[PDB]
């Protein structure tokens, strides 16, 4: 006789963001930036009744991977990448307070002429010759 | 006779961000940046009843990986990368307070002429020759 | 007779950020930056009942990894990388207070002419010749 009696009370099980290869917010590029043979995930959760006998499972597995970066004649002049050019600030600030003033003049002058030429300029070639 | 009796009360099980290869927010590049044969994760959780007998499982596993970086004729002139050009500040600041003033003049002057030529400039070649 | 009786009360089990290869926020590049044969993780948690007999499992494993960096004719002129050019500040600052003042003049002059030429400039070649 085999008797299995199961009564789990208010279980909570949460799986979030389970993947073989996870690249949710990845930024990839640049002549073969990311190479991956294979990726596998197998989370297992057991909290019931389990009874097994005389079985034969999951035998003789092979996972052969070859990941080759093997170009023959590769010429790259400019290869670049940047993530962020962030929080760049230029200001002229004045705060003036006069609780009480009788006979006065206030002058506030601000000039910005040629403050910057290049601020966030990543890749360029100027007056340059390349021969192949 | 076999008896399995299971009554787990209010269990909480949380799996989050389980992957074989995790590159969620990765930045990758640059002529074969990231090379991975294989990546595997098998997290296992057991808090029930488990009973097993006369079994034969998970035998004879092979995980052969070859990761070769073998380019033959590779010419790279400029290869670069930067994460962030962040929090760059230029300012001219004045705070002025007068609580009481009779017969006075105030003059605030601020100039910015040519403060910066290049602020965040990553890769460039100027008046340069390359021969191949 | 086999009796298994299981009554775990309010267990909490948390797995977060479990991976074979973890590169969540990595920055990678540069002509074969990161090379890895294989990476595996198998975390296991047991707090139930577990009864096993006469079994044969997980035998005869092989994990052969070859990770070869072997370019034949590699020419790299400029290879570079920077993380951050952060928190760069140039400022001219004045705080003035006069609680009480009768007969006075205040002048405040700020100039920035040519403060910086290159602030965060990583890679460049200027008036340079390369022969191959």
């Amino acid at each position: 006789t085999h008797n299995q009696w199961n009564k789990p009370s208010k279980p909570k099980t949460n799986l979030k963001h389970v993947a073989g290869a996870a690249a949710a917010g990845a930024v990839v590029g640049g002549l073969g930036g990311y190479m991956l043979g294979s990726a596998m995930s197998r989370p297992m959760i057991h909290f019931g009744n389990d009874w097994e006998d005389r079985y034969y499972r999951e035998n003789m597995y092979r996972y052969p991977n070859q990941v080759y970066y093997r170009p023959v004649d590769q010429y790259s002049n400019q290869n670049n990448f940047v993530h962020d050019c962030v929080n760049i600030t230029i200001k002229q600030h004045t705060v003036t307070t006069t609780t009480k003033g009788e006979n006065f003049t206030e002058t506030d002058v601000k000039m910005m002429e040629r403050v910057v030429e290049q601020m966030c300029v990543t890749q360029y070639q100027k007056e340059s010759q390349a021969y192949y």
